[PDB]
């Protein structure tokens, strides 16, 4: 019994029933479904929307939960970052345990289906690494899902990176089929031995498939700057540009 449904396309509110700290600002969140044998009902690529009311504002926001209906019954799980003036994210890192978020879904033009690209080149900043994680955890327990993921993840220092851990579980359950590279930009500590500075054109050359790859597609999630930077990368490298409004058959899909 799927949660979420189209065709009753308003806001639900369910409760905070779990939360684990991964970093100083960023926890993962565990939200109870009405009855254990629930799942949440989200297809892969798509995204919640979580809605907050603050300022005067209904401020509303996307977050692609870490949990699938093939793991998770009775609970969906979140991975979210607050900031100090965030909005909705602020609000979530105040909830205490049985406090209830208000969401709507499923949302978003991505419909990943099993096989539709041969190969997924994927760039993640920050908390963009969470629509990635989606897909590569979906290819990963799929026995029939042969499509390879080239993924480069990009953050500023040690802290900030998120879902390490899981993501190289993902590697090993596939690792002829899926490839993960780390950068920083400035490492804290002198034992990185990853990637250091950002995505450059020339990361992107190296270790994503290139524009001229049959049925290849290019993912991108990040903040606004490291979006603009790696779409003109992606130009200059002869992938077609983005569209404005980014549709499932483009070949560069911005989330
Ligand atoms: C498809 C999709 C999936 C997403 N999934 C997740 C997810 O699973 N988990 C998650 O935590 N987020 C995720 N995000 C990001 C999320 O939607 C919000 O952008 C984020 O939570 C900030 O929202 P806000 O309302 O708190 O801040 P906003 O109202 O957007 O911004 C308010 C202020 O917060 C600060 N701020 C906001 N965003 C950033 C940033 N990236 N870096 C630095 N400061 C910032 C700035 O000071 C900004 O002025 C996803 C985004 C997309 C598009
Ligand atoms: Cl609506
Ligand atoms: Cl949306
Ligand atoms: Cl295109």
């Amino acid at each position: 019994k799927p949660v979420l449904d189209p065709k009753r396309n308003d806001f639900q509110s369910f409760p905070l029933v779990e939360k684990t700290i991964l970093t100083h600002n960023t926890s993962m969140y565990k939200f109870g479904l009405p009855h254990a044998d629930d799942v949440l009902g989200l297809p892969i690529g798509q995204h919640i929307v979580i809605k907050a009311n603050i300022n005067g504002k209904d401020i509303t926001r996307s977050y692609t939960p870490t949990s699938l209906d093939g793991d998770t019954k009775g609970n969906f799980e979140l991975l979210v970052k607050s900031y100090p003036t965030g909005n909705v994210s602020k609000m979530i890192g105040e909830l205490k345990i049985g406090d209830s978020i208000q969401i709507k879904g499923p949302r978003g033009n991505y419909h990943y289906e099993r096989n539709c690209r041969s190969h997924l080149g994927m760039i993640a900043g920050g908390t963009g690494i969470a629509p990635m994680y989606q897909i590569m955890k979906a290819i990963a327990m799929d026995p029939h899902d042969t499509t390879k993921v080239s993924l480069v993840f990009g953050n500023v220092h040690e802290e900030d990176i998120l879902l390490k851990k899981e993501l190289e579980a993902l590697v090993a359950m596939k690792p002829s089929q899926f490839k993960i590279v780390y950068y920083l930009d400035s490492p804290d500590r002198e034992d990185w031995t990853g990637g250091v500075g950002y995505i450059t054109k020339d990361v992107i050359k190296e270790h994503l498939p290139a524009a001229t790859m049959d049925n290849v597609q290019i993912l991108i999630c990040g903040p606004p700057a490291m979006v603009a930077s790696v779409r003109r990368s992606t130009v200059d490298l002869g992938f077609r540009r983005s569209k404005p409004l980014s549709k499932m058959e483009d070949q560069v899909f911005v989330f």
